[PDB]
RNA sequence: GGAGCUGUCAACCGAGCGUGGAUCCGAGGAUUUCCGAAUGGGGAAACCCAGCACGAGUGAUGUCGUGCUACCCGCAUCUGAAUAUAUAGGGUGCGGGAGGGAACGCGGGGAAGUGAAACAUCUCAGUACCCGUAGGAGGAGAAAACAAUUGUGAUUCCGCA
RNA sequence: AGGAUAUGUCUCAGCGCUACCCGGCUGAGAGGCAGUCAGAAAGUGUCGUGGUUAGCGGAAGUGGCCUGGGAUGGUCUGCCGUAGACGGUGAGAGCCCGGUACGCGAAAACCCGGCACCUGCCUAGUAUCAAUUCCCGAGUAGCAGCGGGCCCGUGGAAUCCGCUGUGAAUCCGCCGGGACCACCCGGUAAGCCUAAAUACUCCUCGAUGACCGAUAGCGGAUUAGUACCGUGAGGGAAUGGUGAAAAGUACCCCGGGAGGGGAGUGAAAGAGUACCUGAAACCGUGUGCCUACAAUCCGUCAGAGCCUCCUUUUCCUCUCCGGAGGAGGGUGGUGAUGGCGUGCCUUUUGAAGAAUGAGCCUGCGAGUCAGGGACAUGUCGCAAGGUUAACCCGUGUGGGGUA
RNA sequence: GGGAUGAGCUGUGGGUAGGGGUGAAAGGCCAAUCAAACUCCGUGAUAGCUGGUUCUCCCCGAAAUGCAUUUAGGUGCAGC
RNA sequence: CGCGGCACAUCCACCUUGUGGUGGGUGUGGGUAGGGGAGCGUCCCUCAUUCAGCGAAGCCACCGGGUGACCGGUGGUGGAGGGUGGGGGAGUGAGAAUGCAGGCAUGAGUAGCGACAAGGCAAGUGAGAACCUUGCCCGCCGAAAGACCAAGGGUUCCUGGGCCAGGCCAGUCCGCCCAGGGUGAGUCGGGACCUAAGGCGAGGCCGACAGGCGUAGUCGAUGGACAACGGGUUGAUAUUC
RNA sequence: GUUGAGGCGAAUUCGGUGAUCCUCUGCUGCCAAGAAAAGCCUCUAGCGAGCACACACACGGCCCGUACCCCAAACCGACA
């Protein structure tokens, strides 16, 4: 996927609309990312948070505001590189 | 190709790997027990027992590893039984076949129920089935042909008639 | 084929008994042609705007308000579009995600094509005349017998195929034109090869559906040719759905457990792994009415009496009440009692019948499709004309197409 | 109750296959079915016979006779 | 016959004076096989329109409606698709086929609980004991109901757990369920030795094809040949240790 | 003696009866006249310069089965 374990990213849909976190867990397979402060969920002993779809996320691109995400055409070194849209610079 | 990964039922764990590029996707190669046409011999398929050669191992028999060893056909070579010419046959070396596959092809063998308001000719039907044998298709195909007073000009397939 | 006039792709070495003309043959070199092909068979390099086998990029809303667990819903708005295909995301998303339009991409391998190497063929015969000779596919053709097959069932039965017998000729030959004969026309059997137009899909990609949606659709959405049955060849099932997310009920109580109650999660437990919705048969519990002196196809018409819920009167007038209660009127439930009354289907002259069939519920289960078929009709277009079939061209349902 | 040293009983291995086997003979037996086994295929065999055939209302409304028939419980034509 | 509603036909006049409507007379309206005419309901597609997480479908109840098939409104449950109109197409309607599949009744808490050897008491275990464990009595078999094999079965054997399925009752037990363990051969039974009946069968002969038979040979025990006895030991093996 | 394992451990003579077993693949009788091959011994063909034997020591002895039921609740009968 587009969202990485270490990004930081803003929860766009959901109970948790408007939130920020920090991806900690990706899940390529079910498209599902573990977000901190997400749909924290009350389990039964003897909370924890559970992953949310990652279409519901945007990453923010560590300059303000969230963007989608798209590449530029490195390597040139020396394979391709992530990069943002929306005035876009990874 | 680019951050996770150690397939699934199917979780629980345990222990690890990954930007020095994992897992994953494509191509080529290596490995590939035993049975099976099964083909060293045998056998109740997946088991048993060998021969030869070269290596390994043992104080030496035992034991292990790798190759080759069916039958038939064709070709090439050596030998020429009863028997003389010779042939049958035999030895050696090269090649080849065998079996499987859903349908379609071609050649050959070929029912009955049913219909005939009974039934044998007839039909069903050259169908079902069987045998042989292919190819990506096959079969056919280049006039010992049609036509009829004019002419057409190898074959195949479609529509008419 | 063989004879007489009639000539040397280009050259060279040899040879054809010797000196000569004309040669001819072999080998080599020189040129032209063709080539993976039916017409000859392989291989070797190199090059592809070539193709296949992984893939990559790819525009545009974190918009406000309302409802909601959740917006992709409604209402205001902003934008992209060579992209408004499809699917997912907590409910109907072009702008959230995979993607889509469009455009890039191959070490290597394979397929295809090109160029060389390479292979092989061509190395004088052209015409004229002669009409004397030779050749033109053999146990074949023809003929006879018995069969098969052709529209043709043996018929006057041609053409084609098989077995048996007999058995020709080489152009003045032979075969065919539906018995046969004459003439005429056509053709040249008994040797071989040959692309395309045609048939099919175990399989691999990409699409689609006025097709099915868990008794359907494949036998097979589930352990499926499995379980199970048969000695065997064979036969051959049944079983899908919590929730958006396990957040799958910590803890306490009764209980050996099973199970439950309280808490708790969840929008919902009227979703608790026996789980979406949750019908009927069938089985309980509570309750209103009726029923133990009566002979009942079980209903129907007449009909008292109870019970219940609403209203119009006169009464509690406490009345803002509300209505107890009284009467009346009407709903609905029940039904003492009176009359009438032989279950359904099928098959029959005729059945309540002691003729057939049915224990009950739910689901499934029978006049369909094809054809320029045939007859008759309704309707529509054109009209002394109407209409195309195959086929061709188009993203289609459109345009051509006169047989 | 019969035989119980015999034309005996029995174990193991083998052979005969469907118009065929085998039968001291009953049409007996051939995998609980035999006057022609079983399985798959032709095949959705055929049945003048039996059964079944699903919503509604409006108008009209029969026949059980004649002739023929390998015909009589079928069907063709007539009649209605 | 009287009064009221419906329908078909015909007649008489109007409206487009027959595509059909308006009003009024008269006749007619039992019905099987069968013929004609017109409709209800379910599903799918197309065009238009409209409703829906402020709650679609489906189901259930109540109150109403139409000449029939049937329809509407309200509420409850439920949680994602419907309504109407012009057209198009059907796997379009079940109560019967000794129909098929699933579920469930009646018989009914009924018959039966599988040999005519026979059980009893004490103690124990446990939530639970007629059935399990221990002891002691009693009875039965003893040419088997004892002890070994072969065929067949396949872990049923041992130990430790279990108790909702199974055992014709219950079960703390089990040939049931779960985990782990357990089978030791020069001499035993077989092969590596041998052959019978019979099978296959190089070449071969026969047969249109398919194939039949068969020589050399090679398999095939139920038979021939061939070397072990006694004792001990494990929870489970023993002529094997 | 935790009733598991431990430790010790006597006498063992002479008769009777008596086989479906052994001598006996023998013996007798009978007719219905009663497998094969390997194995073993022997003959030579043949091979043959090294042999055959005794003792002692040290070694090699392969593959499959082996649990349990087995006139049964474990096999064939759909069933304890
Ligand atoms: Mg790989
Ligand atoms: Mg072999
Ligand atoms: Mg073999
Ligand atoms: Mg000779
Ligand atoms: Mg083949
Ligand atoms: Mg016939
Ligand atoms: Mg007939
Ligand atoms: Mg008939
Ligand atoms: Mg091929
Ligand atoms: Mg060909
Ligand atoms: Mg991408
Ligand atoms: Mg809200
Ligand atoms: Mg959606
Ligand atoms: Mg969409
Ligand atoms: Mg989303
Ligand atoms: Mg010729
Ligand atoms: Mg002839
Ligand atoms: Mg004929
Ligand atoms: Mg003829
Ligand atoms: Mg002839
Ligand atoms: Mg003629
Ligand atoms: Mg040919
Ligand atoms: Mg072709
Ligand atoms: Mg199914
Ligand atoms: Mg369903
Ligand atoms: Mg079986
Ligand atoms: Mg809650
Ligand atoms: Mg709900
Ligand atoms: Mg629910
Ligand atoms: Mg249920
Ligand atoms: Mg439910
Ligand atoms: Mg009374
Ligand atoms: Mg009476
Ligand atoms: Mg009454
Ligand atoms: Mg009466
Ligand atoms: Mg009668
Ligand atoms: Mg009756
Ligand atoms: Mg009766
Ligand atoms: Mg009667
Ligand atoms: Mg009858
Ligand atoms: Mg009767
Ligand atoms: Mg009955
Ligand atoms: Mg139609
Ligand atoms: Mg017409
Ligand atoms: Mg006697
Ligand atoms: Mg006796
Ligand atoms: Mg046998
Ligand atoms: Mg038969
Ligand atoms: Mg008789
Ligand atoms: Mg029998
Ligand atoms: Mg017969
Ligand atoms: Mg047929
Ligand atoms: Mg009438
Ligand atoms: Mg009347
Ligand atoms: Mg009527
Ligand atoms: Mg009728
Ligand atoms: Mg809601
Ligand atoms: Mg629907
Ligand atoms: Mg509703
Ligand atoms: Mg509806
Ligand atoms: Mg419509
Ligand atoms: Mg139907
Ligand atoms: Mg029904
Ligand atoms: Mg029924
Ligand atoms: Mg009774
Ligand atoms: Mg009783
Ligand atoms: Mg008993
Ligand atoms: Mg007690
Ligand atoms: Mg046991
Ligand atoms: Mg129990
Ligand atoms: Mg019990
Ligand atoms: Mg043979
Ligand atoms: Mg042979
Ligand atoms: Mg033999
Ligand atoms: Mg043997
Ligand atoms: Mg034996
Ligand atoms: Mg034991
Ligand atoms: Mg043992
Ligand atoms: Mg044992
Ligand atoms: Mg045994
Ligand atoms: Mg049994």
């Amino acid at each position: 996927m587009k969202v990485h374990k270490g990004d930081t990213v803003l929860v766009i849909s959901g109970k948790d609309k408007g939130a920020k976190g920090k991806v900690l867990q990706a899940y390529p397979d079910r498209n599902r990312v573990l977000v901190e402060g997400v749909n924290r969920i009350k389990k039964h002993t003897a909370t924890q948070e559970a992953p949310i779809h990652v279409s519901n996320v945007m990453v923010v691109d560590s300059d303000g505001k969230p963007t989608r995400i798209g590449y530029r055409v490195d390597e040139e070194t020396g394979k391709r590189v992530r990069i943002s849209k929306r005035n876009g610079k990874d």
